[PDB]
């Protein structure tokens, strides 16, 4: 008799809040939407995301009589084609973690909704500073931690998309270059439900921040050993994939052998990775509406929701 | 066009706002609810607090919304009596700044609505360890601190109250005697709004805390420099008031003169309470839903609200 705000589930307790939702996504366009080493498959997709993808449908819709509330206390016209307040998902984890996907297939399933919503996806990397500021603040060591970020303009860009702005602009990032893609923006105009997905998302401060403005939040968790094996793996597999290409800001390592790259990648773990993790992004694993855990095989066998 | 969470409203501006809503409190009951050195009126209650019950009423009907849609989710049953979940108000400020009195008016106000609401308060200094397990910590010059306060009984408390439980007890404090009165408890039952009042209930954690739960946060902001001279003049008023009943925790300062008396009260300030407001209250200020500004009269003529 001891209340908790959370409440977890097994997969095969969790897989029955399905009910009627329909399954909207085929196994050719669920490999497209597949990062490098990740397993998900359709059964996955279904026993995991769709019942997610009915949680948050139901959230939404609810979630926007309560700005109306505030708009009606102020007064302020209801008019026009009525606009929703967008609604903003944040999607959190460490590098390597699979959040990319997650984020992916949740925009997919989203979107694909009787009432056909416009669900936009912007990652966080964007806002990274250019490699120029980064080392001209001494801080390409860092890459990843809060202060690589501009959390200014990421404020700014997801406060003017909320606040009802017409359009708004984010940076673009490239892996390939390991950086920011000079004078390329996306555009996001309006959105019913728009995506974050980063490393720092969730991070609180002794200021507003993004946040705070999360309406849901995501965070996917894996035993952190787990994460840096598959960090070390996908690592060795670019090496005949993104470091091939001779524009990769990586190519000398797609050179490395099999003994050379494991022991790189595990320095850049232990050295950059890995404390980023523990000391910024960990912390913020209690706040998250729903934790979704990871095991070894990349399967998704646990959640945690919380329900206050 | 610089979008921002906030919203500033001069008391002019903000009084607008009461539209229709009916004052249903005398100049007799606002006596017996003004703390020492308040000067509250019913002018003040008109123009500041109206319009303050107004956008609470609005915002827990649609918060009930939310938390069926997750209800719904769930498959729980909405059964019997349909009973709300709990709308916790968190209210926050400095020693001294007036909360208790903010607090106060605010519930009686709430609870004279039409639909007749139970609507509780509760101070969160019931939650103080006893004196004993204070200088048993070595914390008897922290107190007001967060580490003066049992965190996980307050945040057992709540998470009861609006996981639905049909009753759940508090301790009592006594400000008399400066210590936990043994054996006391307040009692509460399933009430619509929940309103806790305390110097730290807004302070955030690397766990989640009680903060996390409130569906609305006020905190009650005055310069320093003002609350500094307040707290001084309230302490060379109580002399003549709690200092002389012999019980008192402070009755060897009922004796002290008007020299003394500002020269202690002021290295109180100056070591235990000016660091705890810098240090714990004064970061949280940022993410409360509602600040009200105070002049140097004690008179509320700004205000702040988070629309995001
Ligand atoms: C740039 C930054 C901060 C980006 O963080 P993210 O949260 O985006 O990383 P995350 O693991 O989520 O990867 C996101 C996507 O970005 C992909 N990606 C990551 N690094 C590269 C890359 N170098 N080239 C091409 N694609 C890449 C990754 O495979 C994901 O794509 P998929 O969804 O198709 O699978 C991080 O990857 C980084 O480089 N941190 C500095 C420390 C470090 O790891 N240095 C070694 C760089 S080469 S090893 C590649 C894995 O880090
Ligand atoms: C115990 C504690 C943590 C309580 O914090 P609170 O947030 O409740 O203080 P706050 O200023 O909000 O006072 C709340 C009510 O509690 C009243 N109060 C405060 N101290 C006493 C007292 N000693 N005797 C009777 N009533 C008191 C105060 O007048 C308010 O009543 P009203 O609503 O009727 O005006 C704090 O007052 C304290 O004693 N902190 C330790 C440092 C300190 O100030 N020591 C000097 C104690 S004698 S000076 C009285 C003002 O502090």
């Amino acid at each position: 008799s001891e209340p908790s705000p959370y409440v977890e589930f097994d997969r095969r307790q969790w897989r029955a809040l399905r009910m009627s939702t329909p399954l909207a996504l085929t196994e050719e366009e669920l490999v497209g939407l597949r990062g490098l080493g990740e397993q998900i498959d359709l059964l996955e997709v279904e026993e995991v995301y769709l019942p997610l993808a009915r949680l948050i449908h139901l959230q939404v819709a609810a979630r926007q009589r309560l700005f109306a509330a505030t708009a009606e206390f102020l007064g302020e016209p209801q008019q026009n084609p009525d606009r929703p307040v967008p609604f903003i998902i944040g999607v959190a984890g460490s590098v390597a973690v699979g959040k990319s996907t997650t984020a992916r297939v949740l925009q997919a399933l989203l979107a694909r909704w009787d009432h056909h919503p416009r669900v936009d996806l912007v990652t966080t990397d964007g806002f990274l500073y250019p490699n120029a500021e980064l080392q001209r603040r001494n801080l390409m060591h860092r890459k990843g931690f809060p202060e690589s970020y501009n959390r200014r303009a990421l404020m700014r860009f997801v406060t003017s998309v909320k606040s009802g702005s017409d359009y708004a602009c984010a940076p673009v990032y490239s892996h390939l270059h390991y950086d920011i893609i000079p004078g390329a923006e996306q555009v996001v105009r309006h959105p019913d439900i728009l995506i974050l997905e980063g490393l720092n998302v969730l991070q609180t401060g002794p200021t507003l921040m993004v946040s705070d403005l999360f309406d849901f939040s995501l965070y996917v968790d894996a035993r952190i050993e787990d994460i840096e094996q598959w960090y070390v793996s996908r690592f060795l597999a670019m090496r005949t994939t993104a470091f091939a290409d001779p524009e990769s800001h990586f190519h000398h390592y797609a050179a490395f052998s099999d003994s050379q790259a494991v022991v790189a990648a595990r320095e850049i773990w232990r050295t950059i990775n890995r404390p980023n993790l523990v000391e910024n992004i960990l912390p913020t694993r209690p706040r998250a509406t729903l934790v979704l855990r990871k095991d070894a095989d990349h399967s998704i066998n646990r959640l945690r929701l919380r329900k206050l």
